[PDB]
């Protein structure tokens, strides 16, 4: 009966049936093989633990994310993510639900084909559709115009949409955030003697990326007050007992979003990719792209944005033009709240790929 | 029919069929040749007396323990231990029982090979398995995680196990206790004029190590109250008639377990080997190694432990972490209660070495 | 007058004035307190012996290396290393020489500050500079491009440099070798019954790490010929009289450099850190990083490298690309031969920290 909205997270895969409030299942997408000798012999141990149990059994496994730089690294682990989610989380049969899957707008072909093809032949869903994650965040936002920011660990994208069409030549992909923000945080916590070399401990770094980080209002003046003796230093507690005190680096790591030079990436910041995508759109349409800048995803939830993002864009943009930055409550579930609206509406249900069409055309003509 | 659990004591060899309550036979493992001229001529005297009769015929023999510093000194005496136990104690035929043998985790190779090989070719058992003594104490404990302490006269070991695998690089071997505690007790009883120079009399020292010793709560303050006129002095009775009054040295000898400098050993105490083995294990796993410290063996049965061990570890360990020291009732039979659980369970019975495999591979591939 | 190049060894501190051939003084960096009771009463004994005399007075002391995991453990012993070297080895006055000190590229802050600050305030040098050990090995190598390997007991590093700039986001630190290779050698010599438990005896293990070890060409086939009766076994002689015969473990211990799983470290081998640091550098620059792989330090002097290192990298690297592994004669003095070239050249002498600047800025602005 009911359609299923399953979002192919970069993080953080999100799953829930059509409507209403939020995804029913969210989990960190990890598969982990056992890296220690089995001498206990109980045995009772699984061949590979998936999440969430692989986030409660850290250090006895070696966590490997299955999606890396926005591409699925191997479909052997990906299929196990899917199977684990459908059977032992959601508890639904594939033959009972038409599904809805997500992708990234600037991702290589035939990665959507191979995906679509494997999911139809392995799980035998009765119908399917694959949406780019940015378009769904417009439905979630409830605006009919604007530039969409889907930023997750680790693929960001910048898609401009105007009432009610998209401009093909204006889409910008930054590989700037967020797994590289995790790795950069791990490199600048070494500056205060906190060395987290192992795979498992890298998750702890990610947890400090959630809770303790913030973004500055003005870099130079936050760097100034960091030099002062005042308490920028916040004390985190670690599962083994250690108390970790981080200062400067706490606001330094997210600031990378405005200066990619810090992480050593040549590309221009969110600051400039916003401006340069708007100034690749037609003159008349720019008037309503200003004041319809819509952020989304989990990596836009740091405290110091959006009024940093606002002040930076407003400084580079032409004088005497109104700029408002639209940032929804609960951006982490934005894409999913999109998907729910889509699959419930008539009539584009009948633009979904159905099994009869798949039998005829296979991976051809997916576009 | 029934499998036999036979524990290769360092002491104190322990033997009993599979299940249930306790080993059927325990004995001090001594062989003794006759050190006096035979002029009685009855004769009727055995070429060498084994225990228990060699502990009732002391002084007419020279007792020689067959396992010394955790290694079997010669298999000529060891084979006589085995033969004596199977035939004139247990009263079982070797061809009727699959056996279960024990070893130490950090013991030289090919001492397990040579053992396995001699026992298969001499006693012709139909199947065999050799377990390290620490792993069996986990089965006895009924916990799935924790650091294991097998301390017997005279090899201790410290093995960390986490659900349900072992960490290879964290095993610590101290040669600190217990035959050196016997020898140290013999050296500090000389301080009160009790000189026990002969081999036989050394057993009497060992008996005073059992009954009269205790461990302090705080060394410095027990040393203080020893200087006081109050009765720390306890009167032991000796088989010849002598009444021996020991004071300070009564709590001094076990304290060596926390300060190896007293016996002149360079290595760090149980205090520090516990901490340093935990801080060689992964950060996430340390959280559940704290509060799963499991003691075992006969030399952990002194009265003043475990709350000395507790207070000392709790002082060196990081602040705000829960530490409980798990010390079973009847630790002297712990290993054996382990072995019983192992050989009764399916399926690792079919990971035992069988005669057909021994015919094919011999001492090769025992690992 | 003349500047002094003093290399802050992890081993093995190296010292010599500016130019020409080799360091004038090399020594094992040990401080040792006396672990036995002083009953001889001559007396004439020093409070603590430093090396070299602490390597001729082993067993009466407890040797403690002052640098542990690449960090200075306490500056009380470090200052005594420095004082001993300058006064009773080199025989130079601190006020007479501008000095040159070394560090590690991925080492916590403020460990270079605290060092610089203590050495300026304690020894009152008229000028100072602190170089990372890898950059100096490029000057020694005489190449203008390439990835630098500084591997000493016990911090390795992997720094890529291209004509004539460095790439910040490509530096990799492995804590894989070499004190852990010493400890691993001590753990696998126990497999042949050679138990070297004490601190002093650990030096003897280190000496067998120098002389008798080798690296395999192909692991699986060297493991095969080890199973054969052919003489891989080499006989070492020990200062007490013992003749030690080691076989398999002789080539097993260095092989850890290609498989960190053996020592239980989660990180990827030199094999993969070489490849993964090159494939984090820009596409155009990789062409000349291939064939400019430059090794350095004392722990790269084992016999079986570099043609193992070559064959392993050449197998993982893309097809049809020339790979040469540059390994200098006398790699143990490489860093120092670097330092000599640096301090002799104009003009970056005037980028050294001078006393006037230290008076003004102190430990601030060392970077």
């Amino acid at each position: 009966t009911t359609a299923l909205v399953c979002d192919n997270g970069s993080g953080l895969v999100k799953a829930g049936f059509a409507g209403d409030d939020a995804p029913r299942a969210v989990f960190p997408s990890i598969v982990g093989r056992p890296r220690h000798q089995g001498v206990m012999v109980g045995m009772g141990q699984k061949d590979s633990y998936v999440g969430d149990e692989a986030q409660s059994k850290r250090g006895i496994l070696t966590l490997k994310y299955p999606i890396e730089h926005g591409i699925i690294t191997n479909w052997d682990d990906m299929e196990k993510i899917w199977h684990h989610t459908f059977y032992n989380e959601l508890r639904v049969a594939p033959e009972e639900h038409p599904t809805l899957l997500t992708e990234a707008p600037l991702n290589p072909k035939a990665n959507r084909e191979k995906m679509t093809q494997i999911m139809f032949e392995t799980f035998n869903v009765p119908a399917m559709y694959v949406a780019i994650q940015a378009v769904l965040s417009l439905y979630a936002s409830g605006r009919t115009t604007g530039i969409v920011l889907d930023s997750g660990d680790g693929v960001t994208h910048n898609v401009p949409i105007y009432e009610g069409y998209a401009l093909p030549h204006a889409i910008m992909r930054l590989d700037l955030a967020g797994r590289d923000l995790t790795d950069y945080l791990m490199k600048i916590l070494t500056e205060r003697g906190y060395s987290f070399v192992t795979t498992a401990e890298r998750e702890i770094v990610r947890d400090i990326k959630e809770k303790l980080c913030y973004v500055a209002l003005d870099f130079e003046n936050e760097m100034a007050t960091a030099a002062s003796s005042s308490s920028l230093e916040k004390s985190y507690e670690l599962p083994d007992g250690q108390v970790i005190t981080i200062g400067n680096e706490r606001f330094r790591c997210p600031e990378t979003l405005f200066q990619p030079s810090f992480i050593g990436m040549e590309s221009a910041g969110i600051h400039e990719t916003t401006y340069n995508s708007i100034m690749k759109c037609d003159i008349d349409i720019r008037k309503d792209l200003y004041a319809n800048n819509v952020m989304s995803g989990g990596t836009t939830m740091y405290p110091g944005i959006a009024d940093r993002m606002q002040k930076e864009i407003t400084a580079l943009a032409p004088s005497t033009m109104k700029i408002k930055i639209i940032a929804p409550p609960e951006r982490k579930y934005s894409v999913w709240i999109g998907g729910s609206i889509l699959a419930s509406l008539s009539t584009f249900q009948q633009m979904w790929i159905t099994k009869q069409e798949y039998d005829e055309a296979g991976p051809s003509i997916v576009h």
